[PDB]
């Protein structure tokens, strides 16, 4: 079932997900087509679909060979103030996903498994009001809070719930670190 | 000329740039539509071209009467590779962008129109080698650098070139500085 209409979904999901240009030979290392002939002639189709629908999202070719899925000119200007300005680098946010996964983590586990890179995304996370961090015993514990809710979608503020949805996220976005979850665990079971 | 056509493409261009869930009280505040009837209307129907589509992006709403328009579960974790990692903030991209626009640029006159805060921008700028600094006359000059141009679509590198588009996302992005700008220059014209 790895049929046409799928190979050109996930073109066009590429092409949504990544914001940036990328060229026909990227793609096919991502994407895993091989006849980039093939690959090209999907694009110019999801190109003339969004062409002949006369929607505000485009996708054209720019600069060598490299296709982007932007936004037109003319309603890019109507919507300069919906776009996001993130404040969290990549590091930060991916210490993030562990602590509210992990919570209440005590924060030298998660320097554990961060390295002192850690020691100024804790301080930068509570900084912002994301995470907390509650004295216990000679040491701090790390969880989400309720302004993290209220940005990440969760208004219930459930913990088992947020440690779910963030046990997705580390697993598929940060597959290095799941295992490393995984390999201290057998080393806490061996070890005690 | 303000049609239905262009209603509902602004919706959509809305919901690209977004990329967060959003609901249609706080739609009606940016894009403008007075009767929630009306932009509800537009939601439904924007999400059912998708769906016949039989596309990998899809608008569903999700919490409290929001709406968004995310990837299909089925698409997005095959496309996790693809994500972007952005290393900086809305404020170090904010000081990018005057730096971009008016190299060369000294540093002095960079932290009038920012503040103390770029002072750090700059440091984290030159850090990720967007950006150098060339000594001079007991002080600095900033502009971009070649890294700066491959990350951002100019292979020519051309500092003529870049002073224009980034004039462009000044004041269209940032137009309370573009004015902190033009103030500043009447100022000096003003001055000597």
């Amino acid at each position: 079932v790895d049929g046409l209409l799928e190979d050109k979904a996930l073109v066009e999901a590429a092409l949504f997900v990544a914001g940036r240009p990328l060229s026909l030979k990227e793609l096919s290392k991502a994407l895993g087509i091989k006849s980039l002939e093939y690959l090209e002639k999907l694009i110019e189709l999801i190109a003339s679909e969004y062409e002949e629908r006369k929607s505000a999202i485009e996708v054209v070719k720019v600069l060598g060979d490299k296709w982007v899925m932007q936004l037109k000119q003319e309603y890019s200007q109507k919507v300069i103030h919906l776009m996001p300005k993130p404040e969290l680098r990549a590091g930060e946010l991916k210490t993030l996903a562990l602590i509210a996964y992990l919570q209440p983590v005590e924060q030298s586990k998660i320097i554990k498994l961060r390295g002192s890179q850690a020691y100024e995304h804790i301080k930068k996370l509570l900084e912002m009001g994301l995470i907390y961090a509650e004295p216990y015993e000679r040491t701090k514990l790390l969880g989400t809070t309720q302004k993290f809710a209220e940005l990440y979608g969760f208004p219930e503020n459930d913990p088992e719930l947020i440690k779910e949805a963030f046990k997705k996220v580390i697993h598929s976005e940060y597959a290095d670190l799941m295992e490393k979850i995984e390999k201290n665990n057998r080393k806490d079971k061996r070890e005690e």
